[PDB]
């Protein structure tokens, strides 16, 4: 019954800071009045509604367009902290900023955890007290951004608003909406979880299927 969450997103836009508002803690590095950059993968657990949360977070290097040794490092620890496979891969962009950073940090869900990881992920929006009181969904209809219009419908039109400054209601609040938006799509998954090859397979062994692997998947990007 456990479910387990990878956090992706542009640099700068607080997906650290919104695993630690769903769980409730300080549960990855990210300071008030400081820029995050994360280095390696952790994973941190907690709960809601009575089931466990698991949340692996990701180095920013994973939006990036880099492919070093410590990518593929990187990558590996990821899909092994999140081994059998992610319920939701949730990508965290920042409301009113969808740039070719943020289309590069979606393009590379989809390179290293294939292009039907799509399938399986929630947009989240930060900074949601700039929708002035409006709804998310009003400034998704009202939005003229082709290229976060094509984020969204592949993702099912899931999507989620944060403030990661939020306390108390605010923050129960956004957190539920989030957790309806998951139960959701589970349940049109059955409950499953996404996989791919590389979970199947699951260390020189992965790198080299790990470098086919995301080649390929630059192909039908």
């Amino acid at each position: 019954s456990e479910l387990r969450i990878i956090l992706v997103g542009k640099t700068g836009t607080g997906k650290s800071a919104a695993g630690n508002s769903i769980l409730r803690k300080q549960a990855f590095e990210s300071k008030l009045g400081s820029q995050t950059l994360t280095k390696t993968c952790s994973k941190s657990q907690g709960s809601w509604g009575n089931r466990e949360i698991v949340i692996i977070d990701t180095p920013d290097m994973f939006s990036w367009k880099d492919h070093c040794e410590a990518l593929y490092k990187e990558v590996q620890r990821c899909y092994l902290l999140s081994a059998p496979g992610p319920h939701v891969l949730l990508l965290v962009t920042q409301l009113g900023r969808y740039t070719s950073q943020d289309q590069q940090a979606a393009q590379r869900v989809k390179e290293i955890f294939g292009e039907d990881a799509m399938g399986h992920t929630i947009v989240l929006f930060t900074h949601k007290e700039d929708l002035n009181g409006g709804s998310l969904m009003d400034y998704m209809h009202d939005s003229d951004n082709k290229a976060l219009s094509k984020l969204v419908a592949a993702c099912g039109g899931r999507i989620c608003a944060f403030n990661n400054r939020a306390e108390g209601s605010n923050q129960d609040d956004q957190v539920k909406e989030l957790m309806d938006c998951i139960e959701d799509l589970l349940m049109e998954k059955n409950g499953d979880h996404y996989t791919n090859g590389l979970y199947s397979l699951i260390v020189k062994e992965f790198k080299q299927s790990l470098i086919k692997y995301m080649e390929t998947q630059r192909s039908y990007t």
